[PDB]
RNA sequence: AAGCAGCUUUACAGAUCAAUGGCGGAGGGAGGUCAACAUCAAGAACUGUGGGCCUUUUAUUGCCUAUAGAACUUAUAACGAACAUGGUUCUUGCCUUUUACCAGAAC
């Protein structure tokens, strides 16, 4: 096993470095999702219960989505629908219509966060 | 517009009473505080069908063109010359808290 592991060579990859730092959340940044269709923007959820949408090219703040009362723990954008799904420590699961920037559906039944 | 000739013919009477073609007949009408199914808000916005068309063979759809038929609804835009409630979010009001609520918006 060690022979056949040591003979092989890993592929080279270029190093990473820091490009930009964005501040504007009031709590810890807990989740990120990229625009899975056009790569134009990304969204972040936070301990400050908001969600913020960021222009990926300039890093500037597009809009703030305020629809949770506790930490937004995860965010997911659908590639087949114009929908953002978000979940929180406040036990709610919410769908946002990105053609209006409004909650349109709540999904109920989780006992805990 | 009536008197006469042409079209229509039908209550009839014929040649014909054969060979034809025309229009009907081979399961009736009016109703029901009966039912089921289909359909009713959209490029002013409809479906079928003949020929041509991008999907690599244009198929059934989307496009061009020819043509037959469109019931209901609608421009001081809606089936309803009528008019309720509820959910979510936002902003207000009353406000000791929730329900029940104040009244505007959006979906
Ligand atoms: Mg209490």
């Amino acid at each position: 096993r060690y022979e056949k592991l040591l003979s092989q060579r890993p592929e080279w990859h270029a190093p990473w470095k820091l490009s930009r730092v964005i501040n504007g959340h009031l709590g810890w940044v807990r989740c990120v999702a990229i625009d899975p269709v056009d790569n134009e923007w990304f969204i972040t959820g936070s301990n400050d219960t908001t969600m913020k949408v960021w222009d990926l090219a300039t890093g500037k703040l597009k809009t703030t989505l305020a629809g949770h009362v506790m930490t937004v723990r995860d965010v997911a954008v659908s590639d087949r629908h114009p929908y953002l799904f978000s979940v929180s420590e406040d036990k709610t699961v919410k769908c946002w219509d990105l053609e209006k920037n409004q909650i349109i559906r709540d999904y109920y039944g989780h006992l805990s966060g």
